[PDB]
């Protein structure tokens, strides 16, 4: 919808 699940990014908590 507007981003990617901790599975493909970067999994962390980038604000």
């Amino acid at each position: 919808p507007m981003t990617l699940p901790e599975n493909y990014f970067s999994e962390r908590p980038y604000h």
